[PDB]
């Protein structure tokens, strides 16, 4: 992997790891969970943390989480219409920067409008300035 690639991984890790101790928790990951409009119970949250708890200590660590990203990137494209679904909240199809600002904003992260835009440009494949489903798999999958 590239140290670009790396410390962006370090990012996603960060979302998840709400109290920075270097551990995702049940608890914290049922807080993203339901800031991204779902609802897990305590033993499929139990569940997401055991396919990949290598160590049996719980919690997901750095290692595990890069683990579960290798997987997540299945074949099950629900939980990707669902994901898009989250951040086309007026259901037009088209994530806005506007939307995905809103989206981050949930899960509690400071972004600055730029930022936001750096976003959109790197899942942007047409150049409309915003998100579609087709661009979404692609960004969310190992598709092209
Ligand atoms: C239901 O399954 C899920 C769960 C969580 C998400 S996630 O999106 O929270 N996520 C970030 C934490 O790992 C993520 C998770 C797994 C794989 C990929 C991502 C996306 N990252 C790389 C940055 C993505 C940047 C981006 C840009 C442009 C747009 Cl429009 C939208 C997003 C997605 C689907
Ligand atoms: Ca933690
Ligand atoms: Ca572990
Ligand atoms: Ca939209
Ligand atoms: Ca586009």
């Amino acid at each position: 992997l590239t140290e670009e690639q790396i410390a962006e991984f370090k990012e996603a890790f960060s979302l998840f790891d709400k109290d920075g101790d270097g551990t995702i928790t049940t608890k914290e990951l049922g807080t993203v969970m339901r800031s991204l409009g779902q609802n897990p119970t305590e033993a499929e949250l139990q569940d997401m943390i055991n396919e990949v708890d290598a160590d049996g200590n719980g919690t997901i660590d750095f290692p595990e989480f890069l683990t579960m990203m290798a997987r997540k990137m299945t074949d099950s494209e629900e939980e990707i219409r669902e994901a898009f679904r989250v951040f086309d909240k007026d259901g037009n199809g088209y994530i806005s920067a506007a939307e995905l600002r809103h989206v981050m904003t949930n899960l509690g992260e400071k972004l600055t409008d730029e930022e936001v835009d750096e976003m959109i440009r790197e899942a942007d494949i047409d150049g409309d300035g915003q998100v579609n489903y087709e661009e979404f798999v692609q960004m969310m999958t190992a598709k092209n």
